[PDB]
């Protein structure tokens, strides 16, 4: 019995066709070093996407490997209810608060960015319980987010992919427009004036569900799974003064965009973001451990507080809340990023990758390239006027992305967009390589398709 | 400034009054060596509820962290989507389906047992909306039951504690009696007649809201958090024959009961269940690691097959699903489990355990004790007719848990119930020693309640 047919036998796969499945089996990945991944045959990759948009670190840091080790020698596991703590849970606290983009009071800790989003939807609704506003429970999320996939997170969650027999959105989970121009932008209308009615539908929104019972927005600065869509010049600034009008909370899911993806440290700073709550993972501890962690700001945490006061104490928590390992190696991990200045040379590796993408600016496939930091996108079609896909939408996308894999690259198409996400420590001429071999899968996606014009 | 003033200033705990928390600070745990952990002052306490109902190998297990440091040096992180896997989970889903008490078809990875339970929840409706059966979406679980904390796990945890202040539970989440005999049985009722009446419940409640709208009923085999709860003899017989009735899925939440817990492997053998489904998690791998695992049957699989290949693939999986480095230390736990003979182990300290805590039975302040193989719980009481609290309820438990904590032991309280959940190593006299400092702590509650 060889080790593709236990895979087939044995497991049921996340984010894979099973009947598929069973046919062509897995792709079994061996063993990881540096940027680079390989498979059972000894055929490597660069794993352009960092796993998940996560290995910050890369597939071989020593230092994070370490960090466990000793930890798991002092104490590998403990929890923190009932007063209980432990040292890494409090100094990784402490870094993550006073490295905040803003002014915040406390962390909660979950295993994963989907647990943290459920987390986040119970506090705003036991907050405003607890502030007398039993009304005020709806959350406005985005068409084409991605907050996770529990029952309550794949409903802040905007990608129907995530929702279609799942009888998902529950109630109360409200979805305002995609902020990707390219696709819904009125024809020769203005970054500026497609955020001017974006701010409009979320106004008009609110007023029509009520004001009283809206309690939050939450959004990721520049949505990642849904295509890497940049959000238009004043997007941000204008949806939070729409929400600062209606006392609604600002959420910004940093799962993605946390620790240097876009070109600063937090997708907060890059695009402008005041949030009252963040949510972080990933690249937290690039993905060595199973941790995310919940930033709150002042008042939601006193409001908390004060309920978990009356109620005797706050009935929420993951046995895995803080486990000492994943916040060991995610304190490691953070400190790592800044003794070596990884934020800047992301930048850096960033303006690199995108100039190299837009050598092919002017393809006859190439409908938008787009992306800030090391977070790219190239979207392809098969009509640049019409934007119209080649085939149904997604051929392009999962063509390229098997060609890539074939010139020893892995990249995730979102329909026909593929995406750029590497480790944070990939160096130029590693960009290099990464550019080049998205250059070979699109030219035999170019033959494949046979454009000619 | 010091670590105490960090972590108040910085952490919002979990199952803690956030105010006294910035009143009394943390208490700060530094290291673990077998059944022991000590804190920042160098004083050593037994961890008789092995952390979280699930350090079965302690906290000191050197093949657990040697199988982590093996699997970060080859591959520190990879995932299962799109087809992608690698060796620990394959070989780890084999283990767990091979060791399986009813014949079992796939395994599904999460972090946690809240994100199991709520993705069992997903996995159902997109079942019966796969079989043409949309109405079918109900979940009936029990009152006092725990399942765990997300918007839809803590709508099928049954304690109030996880819902009031929530807005749960959820509509469309249900709930029967808790099957606590002490608590529940009308006077001289027996444990079977008991258990007709909790099979009729369960019954007549899937009559009033209409069997075509049920589809699962899940439950712990007994109930952990919620006091260490045995169901009476012939319960889980009569409630699965109710469920085929209505061809209702069973779900075992093994979370607490997997892995020797009971005196058999699973809590599904102990008490004769035969599960569609299985959420396991904690002792699977010692909570060295976050992992969590789902165990489907063949036809909640074929059907959950079937969908995701008309809707282009199953829209659902966590970043950490099926994690190379918890995967592989899972697998290694599990190992050791067989190897070492820990499950006849466990149930022979467990009878140590239960029969010296039977010393009490006759104390006036102790109105239960229960369990079976290696988790038990003393229910304190104020008065034994009545069997009400002192002052209010919770309150002993309360002070039992911080005079045990004083006296080198670390329990939970689940109201005025303590608990027991040792690893699965400790041996003999170490039960001796954890049931000296419960009976120490008793003596000082008893001093305390007074005339
Ligand atoms: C039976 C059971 N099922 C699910 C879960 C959830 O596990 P997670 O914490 O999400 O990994 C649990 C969890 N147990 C911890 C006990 C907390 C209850 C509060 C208390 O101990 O008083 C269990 O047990
Ligand atoms: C991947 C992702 C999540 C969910 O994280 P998990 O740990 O996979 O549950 C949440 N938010 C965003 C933006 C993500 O990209």
């Amino acid at each position: 019995s060889s080790l593709p047919e236990k895979d087939i036998q044995y497991q049921l796969h996340p984010y894979t066709n099973a009947r598929l499945h069973q046919e062509l089996g897995p792709l079994i990945i061996e063993r990881g070093e540096g940027i680079y991944v390989y498979d059972d045959q000894g055929k490597g990759y660069i794993e352009a996407m960092a796993g998940l948009w996560s290995a910050a670190l890369g597939f071989s840091n020593q230092r994070l490997i370490k960090a466990a080790e000793q930890q798991f020698n002092t104490l590998p596991f403990y929890h923190l209810f009932s007063h209980k703590s432990h040292r890494p849970s409090i100094e990784l606290a402490e870094k993550l608060i006073e490295m905040a983009p803003v002014p915040m009071s406390k962390v909660f800790f979950t295993n994963s960015g989907s647990e943290a989003n459920d987390t986040v939807v119970k506090m705003v609704w036991y907050l405003n319980n607890a502030l007398g506003k039993p009304a005020k429970k709806k959350f406005i999320s985005r068409v084409n987010g991605y907050h996770g996939i529990t029952v309550a997170s794949a409903s802040l969650t905007g990608l129907p992919g995530n929702q279609r027999g799942f009888d998902l959105p529950l109630p109360g989970f409200l979805h305002v427009g995609c902020p990707h121009h390219y696709r819904f932008a009125l024809a020769g209308e203005s970054e500026e004036h497609f955020a001017d009615r974006l701010a409009v539908e979320l106004e008009q929104k609110i007023l029509a569900e009520g004001p009283e019972t809206i309690a939050a927005f939450i959004g990721e600065p520049l949505m990642g799974a849904g295509g890497v869509i940049v959000p238009p010049r004043t997007y941000w600034e204008k949806i939070q003064k729409v929400c600062r009008k209606y006392d609604i909370l600002v959420i910004a899911d940093e799962v993605i965009c946390g620790f240097g993806r876009t070109g600063q440290m937090f997708g907060s700073q890059t695009f402008g973001i005041q949030p009252d709550i963040m949510v972080l993972s990933k690249q937290l501890s690039s993905s060595y451990q199973p941790i995310a962690a919940i930033l709150i700001n002042a008042p939601v945490f006193e409001g908390i507080a004060d309920q978990s006061q009356a109620l005797g104490a706050l009935g929420h928590g993951f046995t895995g809340s803080g486990h000492p390992v994943a916040t060991a190696v995610a304190l490691e991990n953070l400190k790592i990023i800044e003794e070596e200045s990884l934020v800047e040379h992301a930048a850096q590796m960033g303006q690199l990758l995108r100039s190299g993408l837009q050598h092919f600016i002017d393809h006859p496939l190439v409908g938008e390239i787009r992306g800030c930091g090391l977070i790219a996108a190239v979207e392809l079609v098969g009509d640049r006027v019409s934007k119209a896909p080649y085939q149904a939408l997604g051929t392009l996308g999962r063509y390229m992305a098997g060609r890539a894999q074939e010139h020893g690259m892995i990249t995730r198409a979102m329909g026909d967009a593929v995406a750029f996400c590497p480790p944070l420590i990939v160096n130029e001429q590693e960009v290099g390589m990464i550019v080049e071999r998205f250059a070979r899968a699109l030219d035999d996606t170019t033959q494949w398709v046979g454009p000619g014009g």
